[PDB]
């Protein structure tokens, strides 16, 4: 009914949030990817650069962990699904 | 009689909206399950995530109450029973 | 002779009023049970949703009383007898 | 005499009806059916989707059952039989 | 009777949603193709782009499944029928 | 007598619905012919666009078949006949 | 007799509306605390937060009386007892 | 009913805004936060950066106050309660 | 119906996105031919100065490749039809 | 009766529909135009610009087509009476 | 609603611009109140140096009138209460 | 009825419109109070900084007028009632 | 006699319409009483919400004059006693 | 008899109408209001704002003419009455 | 309505730009004073320095023109009014 | 009946229409003043500044026509008359 | 004998009719009149509202013939006399 | 006898859809009108708003022909002749 | 309808590019003008400096042509009729 | 929802600041280190050279405090928590 | 749309630079023709003065190849075509 | 959508910072280059000549390692993959 496109544009709305959150995280990977790279001197940035990422805890650095940023795209659909 | 396809009519409706309903804790599901893994920095939203439902004190989280979120549509069939 | 099937005219139409009722009375549940889950927030619904019908001062909850709800229908037939 | 046409009357009536509910449930069908295509995410959507249809305790899924939804239209006059 | 247009009614509504479904089926696959081909970095969203949809397990993707966006409108009407 | 007008309500009535119907097709054509022109780019709206109509089996396009759509109005009241 | 389901009707209607007013103001209700909350620098949103509803007189703020808020849903059912 | 949703889709919108007022409130509270330690030289944006927050009077400073920023999101629902 | 413009809408944003793109690609062609033109100095940034893409794993030229650059315009509706 | 005033409101709604569609189909012949003037340096674009639009196989462009553009706003009554 | 996150935004842009203004005046602070030590030569620089700041009569100087300095920032969200 | 729940559609509706505006009222207030601090030099500023509103004739400056700003806010319910 | 069952007949009927103007007194009883709360604005809702009814000249309101409500049903037999 | 009921339904039917009219007109009332005061600088809205009504030539201002929004509550029964 | 508070937007927006365009004249009018007191030498600077400003002919020059200057910046919100 | 409340709607949807026009009219009629004022090198934008506005041919400039400006608004009732 | 109270009867049912006839036409008046005041745009609505009523040629509007209106009713029973 | 009144009915119900019918084709003219106005730049809705009505061949403009729209209100009436 | 304004605003928002581009072209007018006179030494630049402009193939000096530098801005209107 | 990405986009930009301000302190690091070696001579910029840092008192020498360099950029990240 | 000026903006920048750098090569030139004159002596300086340029090869010498030097000016702009 | 060109933006910057780091890494090489011949007394500036460059360890030396200056930038755009 009407009811169901509403499914399927909540839905697609929740996907699109997703994707670009996921992108931002890509962007932000690019940049903290950069940052590391750009100065060698600091080496909080590559501390920051490698690490894992617990949800709250943790800053979640793309570059240093490859599963953690494709992680959410993919798991972003799962999220859907929960 | 008429009176008959009144329940189907009635029934049919009021089953629409329950589905309605989960449907759109579904989509809040969503929400609820974003906000959390996006802002790690608030707890709160954690705190929120994660919660049981009562009806009238709790906010439902959705994700946080997997057992809530299915129950609301199943339940709700029961709801017609009642 | 004619009379009989005046009564049975008669009764039919009553019952078939008194089923309708009932089933209204039905239709209400639903919606009076699905507003309190619906809306925590506001506690008047719940209160309204579970009470004591009195006929004249009660506002009948069915869902509140299932006794209410049942006793109707079979009542509505005493009510024939009546 | 005027009796005959009565039958007739109320079996057409009520034939009517029964059309009417099969017909209702056919709707509810396209609704059910489609709502679990529509949102994969909700399991609960498919458990309805797919369930056996006591008549008092089960929630009729047509789709689920192709036997109850074709059923209840023959079964109707067969009803109208009984 | 009054039943037939019902049914007309319900039908033509019921197929609306389906065209629309698929519709917005269709305009999510022209946002996947689209962020493929725009961000090829992220392999998960091509990873994403290419698969076949289980309705609940898999995320549709349209433009993976060339059948799946094309069966989901022909197929709804099928679930008409259904 | 009674008799006669009853089969003039029945028939005003019964010509009433298929004029509906009909309409209703004609309805559903305006929305059918439209989608194909508005989304050139699926094919299956064009596919559904243009077919024939068996009643059960196919989906009617009224625009495919000009003949379809017209021959319900004028068919219905041979209906009327039959 | 049909006298009967009409008061049902009626009634269901009535209190339907009822229920609507009242959740509006609960809708209303969380709106105007909201704003009292989100923008402090204009008393009058607050002025306007904390008042006594007089029908006619005043505006009602949902939050500033509680009693009022529950007093309508209550109310209402009272007000079909007038 | 239709009633029922209603009171989801206010309720729905109502959270999200305040999830949105709070999460503003975080990121002024990132801001606030950064300017004191940027600027150390200007007490006042340290004055600014602790105080308590009167709604009305005050000028919230989340970081100041943990309790205020925590507060707002759960209170937003409890505000959802009122 | 509703429906019909839906897809205007979804699609002309979506062609709008696509125009971008290309656009941004013409942009950043600009800018990568002007580069190796400008520093004749660094082979590399003629080595990415022509190429061909692949989507993933190449590196757009857009001047490199005539085709490429052109390519996505033209492409974009055809994607449009995907 | 009441079905002659349906033909009304769907061939109203539908015929809102088409000019939508039309002046949605201006606003893009809008845009198209002034891409090409703006952008000369993309000869797609231009290619774009000027072009037939069979309706599957085209990409429609307003100004290159005088008569498609016109063409459809007219043509949606015919579509109508279609 | 909508409405509340927008004062929300507005209050936010807004209180952005005192705290910049006010930093502004910090930045200056430091160029003035260099000046004077710099060149003791020119009294002038001194004069301005210290002053009194009336809004549209004067120069303010930032060091001259510490309350002014400070001032603004606090003044600035008494500014946003106004 | 229906119709009430209009009037508290329109009302609710029509209020917020209110509140809006005079909200917008505050952001220029904020704007308006602070560009006269800000560029003292301009004596244009102050002179709209203080005025009076005439509601046609004059531009309304919130700062100027306590009561003009407080004023819309309190007024607008007012409005409504008028 | 016949004659007997006749004034039966005749009395039955007509206090069923006694009844359902009654009650219908009643459906309106509950508008106009929820239209005064409803909209507070207008003067004449409540104006009209309290009035005498002179049968001609007046607009009866049922919860301005509890006794006309009342008096009618009660009359009613009366009337029937007339 | 039937036809008593029949009256009151027509009436109480047609009195709806009439309610919604003029509360249509309180609704445009507010927007009225609100234009002109919203946009002081279209002196138009204000001409509009402010007129007589005559039905057909004048466009009905309700806060212009006091007595005509009033009016046509009050002045509707009296139509009831015509 | 939605309306309303669009107007608010525009106006407020285009009150912006009014006192931007404005408060860049008064920029200008910073340079332009210096620059003849700055470079006596040449008398053209001097000579643009004082003049009236046509708006298409003259150069504006602050300045010389004080009501110019302050001319613009009131004369915007008559030209708001216009 | 329910045919009248349906004018009232579409008038007052339709002068909703109307009325935005015309404030986008004047909206533009901002815009097209200030462009004038604030470019004057351009005569292009004061030759457009001033002209007649013949509805197809021209472009309407506000400011150049107040009769224009003003014209619509008024114009726009009497449209509706027509 | 059994012959009178046939005259009875049939003057009996035949009044009835003569009067539900007056007050049909009584119904119309208040659609008829309600129109012309709902939309005055349309002349012809008042065109229709006031005219004579030839029994065949003219439309007969009730509102614009007092005499016509009542007329039916008495002539009525002069027509039972007839 | 009951004839009569079926007749009334009918007509009543008949005439009804006709008032309807031109309402609707008031509604619809106001919205052509206004689309040419609004858009001059496509003639075609010009050419929409400028012709003649066939019934078949041509699409009505009721702005166009002011007869046309004039006509079938009246003519309704005579067709209810006819 | 709604649909009018949309193409206000589609319109609106189209001119609105327009002038921007033409202003834009306006803006390197200055640039390209300044160029020559400040390096004679390079013809080049007055090459490019006087030249017609094909859209495509020229670059386009505004100085150059002084019909093309106004010819967009007046064309961008009839760009906007196309 | 929308709401989420706007997290992401806040934090994204206030990380960015973070990282910024940190690595300023870097590059003041770099400077202040390079005084002390490069002037031996004066003991201060060695004095400044080493030191604490307390936030507000003292002047952040990075050298000096190895942790308060560090500190900050990891201290951000735990600031976005806070 | 903002589409459109985003081309002209990225134009105008890159037009910008193109003409930037190759007024750079002006610049350089003059150097590179002074250095020959000016040292004779250094045959390597009139070695470099007179050259081909590749462009990655080769130095140009703006001197040594007229061609060159004019070309990168005009080249640039087809460059930006390209 | 939008989000897609967001990405292109993103990259488009990104990509943008890594050329011109890499440049700046460029520009350090002919520096690094220089020095060493200019200055052959100092084999320290030899040193840091030949070496290579860990990212943190080591002091990149573009002209001793080849292979690492041509690496970042094609690294770069790895980078961006990464």
């Amino acid at each position: 009914s009407v009811t169901v496109p509403n499914d399927d544009w909540t839905l697609s709305s929740l996907s699109e949030t997703f994707d670009d959150g996921t992108q931002t995280l890509q962007g932000e990977l690019t940049l903290a990817l950069d940052k590391l790279a750009k100065n060698p001197s600091n080496p909080q940035l590559l501390a920051e650069y490698q690490s894992k990422l617990s949800e709250y805890t943790l800053y979640r650095n793309a570059q240093s962990n490859t599963v953690k940023v494709i992680k959410d795209v993919d798991a972003a659909i799962i999220q859907n699904f929960r």
